[PDB]
């Protein structure tokens, strides 16, 4: 009751050649839905979703002063253009700029970085490895229903101050329109993709979580299509 | 120069039969850009614009909680249908709900209202009449180019309330966003007039607007938001 399966949703994946979850949570009746029950419990790396806890962090511990401070380009020419220029958190989100959040989460530190995620319930909270990798390829996993952290975040309810809670709600800020307000953030490590946030109505709040396998980034725009058409189908939008 | 002006953009007003004025100001130049000076400093009636400092208040006294507490309908149906339901401060800037306003500014009251548009330096500063209805048929007038300053404030949070108070209203703001830019605005029409304030944020830059413009009849509103992005296109702001 508390949880149902919709394996209908499994054709948006297979559509693609692909495989994977999404797990959807209504806010007001506090319902979940999912095509996979089990792999909406298996934990993976968060890859670049790991953005969200990492902005928190950063901002609560005054690494980062707020959405305007700006993060110059170290001048290291690399292979996706928007990363070769200068960023501030709303920028460096949106184009998941790795090579700031790797300075913040070195200014941050192994200690400081573990006791935040032990805080936020994060998790296997575990951030074993390299202290600006380890959500890339070190021992840190989380769940779909995990993700769903973002509850905490949207009642301002993590062991951050509300000012860094809105700052990243901001910052994660996705699409708009009359009829919805997306807040999300993307990730891929190589095999999987995630897209994670939720969708705000006039009259309601649907938490998202999802991953599929994602072998070749020239598919990485399945994670928001696959997801929306799940969104569209349940008449969540338009 | 910190000003010009730029009557190409008459254009877009008569192609629509109408009279009105837009100012952009860009942040990043420091520089600001319209087709009539003089419409441009001509103080109005804010209408439903004033929702943005009537936000700004109740939040920082605590008459509004939060952006999630709910403002119940008081049972009386008004004209317009979206009015008659519950609302939350989201909801009544986005459907312009004026009752729900008319009893924030009730909580609020007259002294409080006019020390806080004082400390806003917000139009004339007037609060003459009903302070449940001042900003729709009473004294409070303000211009273009105030509400250009006003706007700067709330976005750099150097306005004399709370950081978190402005920061709900800016998520209040929230009218359009995609891969391109973001709209944080508000409109308003006072039977007369119609206006369209806010700013576009784009990666490296924002860009504040606001517009008003002849209304005799509500027809044409769809024209404030029309008009306003055939310009920010023009100007190459947004594609
Ligand atoms: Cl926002
Ligand atoms: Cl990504
Ligand atoms: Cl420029
Ligand atoms: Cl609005
Ligand atoms: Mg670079
Ligand atoms: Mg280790
Ligand atoms: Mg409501």
């Amino acid at each position: 009751k508390e949880w149902q399966e919709n394996k209908s949703w499994n054709a948006h994946f297979t559509e693609h050649k692909s495989q994977g979850v999404v797990v959807l949570w209504n806010e007001n009746k506090q319902q979940g839905f999912t095509n996979n029950l089990k792999r909406a419990n298996q934990a993976f790396l968060p890859a670049s979703t790991f953005k969200i806890p990492n902005s928190l962090i950063a901002l609560d511990l005054g690494v980062v002063k707020d959405e305007h401070q700006v993060f110059k380009w170290d001048g290291q020419t690399r292979d996706i253009a928007t990363w070769n220029r200068d960023h501030n958190l709303i920028t460096a989100m949106k184009y998941s700029v790795v090579p700031v959040y790797q300075e913040f989460a070195r200014q941050i530190g192994e200690a400081r970085m573990s006791k935040m995620l032990h805080a936020f319930d994060y998790g296997n909270e575990d951030i074993s490895g390299n202290v600006d990798s380890f959500w890339l390829d070190g021992g840190i996993r989380i769940s779909a229903t995990e993700q769903i952290f973002l509850r905490k975040l949207y009642h301002n309810k993590l062991h951050v101050s509300e000012r860094s809670q809105r700052i990243v709600k901001q910052a994660m800020l996705t699409e708009a329109n009359g009829d919805y307000i997306i807040r999300a953030k993307t990730g891929y490590d190589t095999k999987i993709g995630w897209w994670v946030g939720w969708v705000e109505l006039d009259d309601n709040v649907w938490f998202f979580a999802m991953n599929m396998d994602m072998p070749t980034s020239d598919g990485l725009g399945l994670r928001q299509a696959i997801t929306k058409e799940v969104l569209k189908q349940e008449k969540i939008i338009p």
